[PDB]
């Protein structure tokens, strides 16, 4: 995942992303995720968190904060406040 530290490199992994998945590469790459080349499995370049089974309306940033709240990339991009709220702390 060192190769995956840039937005451009992440975007390139979605070459063979299945077109039927209802979440788009741009939103995934922007939230830190790259395609691992099987089904709809993606991983974060920073925290190595894996996500799959994307559904219509899923928001990669929200899912990042839901499952991997301590990710430093996530915190730097969205802030600890956003992460806390996703985690149900106000
Ligand atoms: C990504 C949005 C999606 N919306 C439905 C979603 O919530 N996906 C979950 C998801 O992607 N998860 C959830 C699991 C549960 C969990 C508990 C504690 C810490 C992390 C956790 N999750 C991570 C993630 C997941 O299953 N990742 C898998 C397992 C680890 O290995 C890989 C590697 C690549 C891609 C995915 C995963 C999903 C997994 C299977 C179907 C049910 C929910
Ligand atoms: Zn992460």
């Amino acid at each position: 995942n060192l190769s995956m530290q840039t937005h451009a490199a992440r975007m390139r992994t979605f070459m063979y992303w299945p077109s039927s998945v209802p979440v788009q590469p741009e939103q995934l790459a922007s939230a830190g995720f790259y395609y691992v080349g099987r089904n709809d499995d993606v991983k974060c370049f920073c925290c190595d968190g894996g996500l799959r089974c994307w559904e219509s309306g899923d928001d990669p940033w929200v899912e990042h904060a839901k499952w991997f709240p301590r990710c430093e990339f996530l915190i730097r991009m969205k802030g600890q406040e956003f992460v806390d709220e996703i985690q149900g702390r106000y």
